[PDB]
């Protein structure tokens, strides 16, 4: 599914990632937005054999299996194709523990070289929230 900006952060809302750790739904709609440009289908190969899932762009290496990342972790204790599923709450719920895990949003490379200090209220401007 490819999600509308003001759909999308409708739905990260409707499962509590507005203000989650602290960082607002335009940060959320931003990350997602150069993640994977609103489709839950975005997948991409790493250099090092792990792959990222989904509207977040969640990777093998650590938060979901996919068996075929050698080595790896499952944090999230889901299948890396849950991650593509048309209904976020996988996604969501993930997220939750990644952006816990220590170093914030900086966890998504692009958040933090697109979205970090910007004006990311741009993201959710306009939208019935
Ligand atoms: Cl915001
Ligand atoms: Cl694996
Ligand atoms: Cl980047």
């Amino acid at each position: 599914k490819v999600f509308g900006r003001c759909e999308l952060a409708a739905a990260m809302k409707r499962h509590g990632l507005d203000n989650y750790r602290g960082y607002s739904l335009g940060n959320w709609v931003c990350a997602a937005k150069f993640e994977s440009n609103f489709n839950t289908q975005a997948t991409n190969r790493n250099t090092d054999g792990s792959t990222d899932y989904g509207i977040l762009q969640i990777n093998s290496r650590w938060w979901c299996n996919d068996g075929r990342t050698p080595g790896s972790r499952n944090l999230c204790n889901i299948p890396c194709s849950a991650l593509l599923s048309s209904d976020i709450t996988a996604s969501v719920n993930c997220a939750k523990k990644i952006v816990s895990d220590g170093n914030g949003m900086n966890a998504w490379v692009a958040w933090r070289n697109r979205c970090k200090g910007t004006d990311v209220q741009a993201w959710i401007r306009g939208c019935r929230l």
